[PDB]
């Protein structure tokens, strides 16, 4: 889900600029969720923008933001000419996980059917049925099936309950987030609060991003406790805006306030205030989160990992004298060598990531390293040890079961390690240190880019391991000459693209596909099925090459499409068996094979030849044909790469 | 494949007696697939059978034993009514590795066209070409494309130059074994030792049944080197079956002698001993009875260990759990469960559907043994060089306890100091051998292509082995109890869901024409669903897979839509709630799956239109109850696709 808000203090704004700020926030969000969509703004059409605060007007429709932003405009009643010196707006895009993605129940959420009361919500509210059945007796009615109702219709409860006649706005949030459970970011406005936001969060990211020409008053804000409060000093221009991601706010300004739990935020007058620190800026760049010459972000963030690549190694590997130094380990790696085991713990790709780096961890820190998936890794109450050290891949940084096991792991004394791409996300705060992969924004909903630069950060954890090993020195070199020459190989990659594409031709109308590697490349034929699965809809699975023998090859024949990859390491001769075995049942493999791998190019029809590299970097080469594979045929097929069907980016909830 | 010998010492048979022993032994041995097959006996038709034992016949033939049983009894000038007081038969069935599928290429293999020497074997030499070369310089024509010719050949050759002129058979099989390399297990039959056999093995095995009314004189046989061997003592009748599948000697005794590698054993003048180059190789009783290796009422092997899986948990449990005072001992690990308490984690190593056996049970070894649980694909397991430890604990799982991996993965773990345990399901196997201890399942002989009783007997062993890890926990007496009265009303749950046969072909009807399946669990069933859509991938040919529900939100729920099939597996644990979660994600994109479920779950059966209902169990138990449903599936929907479900691919 996305969360946006734009609120304008004395800088005059038609209500058609209002409403573009709020689409084209929700456009910098749509990858977090594109089921549903809605905005909330004041109504009416009095030239006086004072007397039109008192009327709240919602657009809410089922689909993308293309489709909000349709039906914001073109509508009868809304003149859009109105000029607000002071107006507050918010936004909401939805990931409908359960139910219908329909305007009932996307955001925002009202309390009665005037509008006094609007929230957006990001998160779940654990006992939102009971909060539904005790405000059912109190003799409110509620419309929808989501939980976020139940945010608004309490709201309202308090302020119908209050005790002095000027309670603040903040007084009656605070009142509510003390019922609720779980997580929430919230965004509310009330016609009874003309002008003011309140934003707070409990395990939900919320920024505050704000624009001003004149000089602010502080740049630490304090909190407060039931020369304090942020604003312009000598005018009352300023510009404010909440968003759930900063990639919204970039484009306006790269000054934000990155709240914390319980950090109840409000802007009263054109001040903001934080009851119950800092204002940070921003490295983001805007180009980093535009598509520039590619028709899509996934086919950018494909073609980037030459840079991306170099972006996670820059300032941490040193080819001249073979030296690697993760500064976010300084403080740590001498007692990570004193634990006894490794534990990576991550979903999807992230978890790909661990499998595909965990035999070079094994052989260069010689501990037993267990890589889990997160939800089962919760799931069986996996055993955990203070000499454990847990590591967390997540991209986002939010995913909510991989959240969950740091929790658990940090519970029974393990040091918890992140390999994150967020700064300000709670696995890169939770955990005791970590490794920013410095990627970049990841908007496609598929990661690329995250997989790759995931791959490289743990290559350099293992290398820092090794780093007084004597016997182990050559290993090292070998391996960083590979890192130093892994950028032009990637570029070698891409540059088959068109030869991929064809490929893809001869296989967009099939219904399954078989992809089969063993060692470095177990992790890659995994995480091909997986993005054939997110971007094509194909039935693609990987198996293991070493298991064909144990059941599955008995679904080879010359009809099923099977992809094998067979590079120049240890495992060569046994994938020359698996795929004498697939020819033996008359399947006609692809094969990602090695350049100079003549043998396996002679004897099969069709090969993609990928550049040799180090055999614990190989799999960053042999993944990426089949992240363009899986984007042609998404392409031949009709779909749209960035926004798959049935889910979004990062898995924030249950 | 196959070897099977008879020989009738001072018991008098017919030759239509002889052949049709040999014919029952390569019956018994059909199940694990051949090309071809084929007997050596003594031909002629001299009423005196000692005359004849200077003609070897050969009848060898592409296809299966039904064939040759009638090529048998279709030959003229050969007269069946002969009685032989001794004699030596053999039989083979083949599968085919050097040389196409012949007559010629069939065994047994000759030393010349006259039968001097003759010899069945199993496995391949891997040396073979090198071997064809020497002999081939030294006079021998070869007329097979087989590496098996070449052993006859060889032997002929260690004759022909023989030093002394009454060197034993054995001497000369010695000189073979040393010249040939690979895997092999063969049985040699000679014109010039009349009546004797020898048997040797390395890396494959080959075993000796006896029977005699005589008493024998020793139950352990000892070893000689370059009271001494077995024989019945006051008389001479006995009977010695060579084989290298106990089944086909199970229903003439259960006396059996397992051979080792380099093992020469000898049968002359009616008595078996074996040489190498104080240990010895004991005369024991197999538990093994005809019925089990048998089809009885049903119409497939696979049907039977299905349905039978009811008697198979009981014998995986009989004489190991107490049922009158709850205590749990398996007999095996007496001498190594107090050593296996003192290490710090266990390793779980197996290949495709006993590695599922580890998935299904990481749980429960988890929480009773409150010890690392690492369960490990044996290829990946090797290709990693994984590290292992003195103090760790490797497990085994392995119904044929032959799998290259898995008993590749017992040694290097061997090499790092670790205790190794096996749990397996074929007696005097190398992986039971090899390991340090282990447990037999006792889930009988698997005859059908896939594993069905043995899964679920490993299941319940690896959950035994957790009861004995925590035996000494005050806080988990309450615990064992709930799982140990689990596992006493299992079978009569086990039966509940056979019953639901009919459902489960109500489903396969529905499925019969689809290409995929997705089957979704988690938790105690995420191995459920890596089980159930691997028995339908090699049964069925349909593209089932095992998808971890906690995993869907992550990628894999784009392929859901209102054309995907849709197995879902929801039982009353602690994990109920996050697969409802699931289920309505799956729902929620136009997908109307298939459910699984406890019996007593209204809430699902209403809200679901075809739902599987298995009777509730402890929940690290329910795991046999849902996985049985899918093994019907892949049977039945075969069977509707005109697929011979007992036939390997
Ligand atoms: C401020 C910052 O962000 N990085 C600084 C650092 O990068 P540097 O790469 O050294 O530090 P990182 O970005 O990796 O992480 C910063 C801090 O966050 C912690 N952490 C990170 C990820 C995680 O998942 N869990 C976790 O705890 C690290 O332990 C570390 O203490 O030197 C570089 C110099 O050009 C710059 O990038 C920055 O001056
Ligand atoms: C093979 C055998 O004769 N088992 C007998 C044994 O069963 P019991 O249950 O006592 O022991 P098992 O049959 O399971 O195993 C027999 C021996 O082989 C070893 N082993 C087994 C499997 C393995 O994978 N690795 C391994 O090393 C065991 O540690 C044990 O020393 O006593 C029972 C009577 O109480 C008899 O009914 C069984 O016939
Ligand atoms: O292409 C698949 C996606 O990238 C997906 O697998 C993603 O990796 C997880 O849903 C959460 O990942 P993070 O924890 O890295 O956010
Ligand atoms: O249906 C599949 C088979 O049962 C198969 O997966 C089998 O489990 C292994 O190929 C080897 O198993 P063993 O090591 O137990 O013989
Ligand atoms: N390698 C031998 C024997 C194979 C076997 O039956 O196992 C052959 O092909 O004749
Ligand atoms: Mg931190
Ligand atoms: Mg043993």
């Amino acid at each position: 889900c996305g969360i946006f808000a734009y609120l304008n203090y004395h800088v005059p704004r038609t209500r058609r600029e209002i409403l573009e700020t709020l689409i084209k926030g929700l456009q910098r969000l749509e990858y977090r969720g594109y089921d549903s969509a809605g905005v909330g703004f004041d109504g009416g059409n009095d030239k006086d923008w004072e007397a039109n605060a008192c009327k709240i007007q919602l657009i809410k429709k089922k689909g993308k933001v293309k489709a909000l932003d349709e039906e914001v405009h073109k509508q009868q009643d809304m003149d859009l000419d109105i000029e607000f010196d002071v107006h507050l707006g918010i936004a909401h895009t939805r990931w409908a996980t359960h139910g219908e993605p329909s305007p009932v129940n996307s955001h925002p959420q009202r309390s009665d059917k005037n509008n006094e009361f609007i929230v957006i919500h990001n998160g779940i509210i654990t006992n939102y049925k009971d909060l539904k059945k005790f405000l059912e007796s109190k003799g409110y009615d509620f419309e929808s099936e989501t939980d976020t109702e139940t945010i608004a219709k309490l709201v309202k409860y308090m302020y119908d309950n209050r005790e002095s006649q000027d309670t603040s706005f903040t007084t009656l949030v605070e009142r509510v987030i003390q019922q609720l459970e779980g997580a929430f970011a919230l965004v509310f406005k009330s016609v009874h609060f003309p002008g003011q936001a309140v934003g707070t969060r409990r395990g939900s990211p919320l920024l505050i991003g704000v624009r001003s020409e004149h000089k602010l008053s502080t740049d630490h804000i304090p909190i407060l406790y039931r020369t304090t409060c942020l604003f312009p000093v000598e005018e009352k221009a300023v510009e404010y805006y909440f968003a759930s991601d900063a990639s919204a706010v970039i484009e306006h300004t790269n000054r934000v306030i990155f709240l914390e739990d319980d950090d109840v935020a409000a802007v009263v007058d054109g001040r903001l205030s934080i009851h119950r620190r800092a204002v940070q800026t921003l490295q983001m760049e805007l180009q980093q989160i535009m598509k520039g010459n590619f028709s899509s972000f996934m086919q950018k963030e494909i073609f980037e990992q030459p840079e991306s690549v170099v972006n996670t190694m820059r300032g941490r590997v040193n080819f001249d004298d073979y030296t690697v130094n993760l500064g976010g380990l300084k403080d740590h790696i001498k007692e990570i060598q004193r634990c006894r085991r490794l534990i990576l713990i991550a979903c999807g790709t992230s978890y790909h990531a661990g499998v595909a780096t965990r035999q070079v961890l094994e052989e260069l820190t010689e501990l037993p390293v267990m890589v889990e998936l997160a939800s089962d890794f919760l799931d069986r109450n996996t055993p955990v040890f203070r000499d454990d050290v847990c590591f967390f891949l997540s991209q986002s940084g939010e995913t909510a079961d991989t959240l969950m096991g740091l929790r658990y792991c940090k519970e029974r004394g393990a040091l918890t390690v992140g390999i994150t791409n967020t700064v300000e996300s709670s696995i890169s705060r939770e955990t005791d240190c970590g490794v920013h992969i410095n990627a970049g924004p990841e908007i496609g909903v598929a990661s690329t880019k995250a997989y790759t630069s995931q791959f490289v950060s743990l290559v350099m954890f293992a290398l820092m391991m090794c780093d007084d090993r004597i016997s182990m020195q050559e290993r090292r070199k070998e391996i960083m000459l590979g890192l130093k020459r892994l950028p032009d190989l990637i570029k070698e990659v891409l540059s088959m693209d068109d030869e991929i594409q064809k490929l893809a031709t001869e296989l967009y109308h099939q219904k399954s596909v078989l992809i089969m590697g063993r060692g470095y490349h177990y992790a890659t034929c995994l995480e091909g099925a997986l993005k054939i699965k997110e971007i094509t809809y194909m039935h693609s699975e990987g198996i293991l090459a070493g298991e064909l023998k144990h059941g599955p090859l008995a679904l080879v024949d010359k009809l099923m499409p099977v992809i094998m990859i067979i590079m120049r390491d240890h495992t060569y001769a046994k994938c020359q068996n698996a795929l004498q075995q697939v020819v033996a049942r008359q399947g006609r493999p692809v094969v990602i094979c090695d350049k100079e791998d003549t043998e396996t190019i002679k004897n099969t029809k069709r090969t993609i030849k990928v550049p040799h590299s180090v055999d614990c970097l190989q799999g960053i080469l042999s993944v990426i044909p089949l992240q363009l594979l899986a984007f042609h045929l998404a392409v031949l097929r009709g779909y749209d790469v960035d926004f798959p069907r049935n889910l979004a980016k990062s898995v924030t909830v249950e």
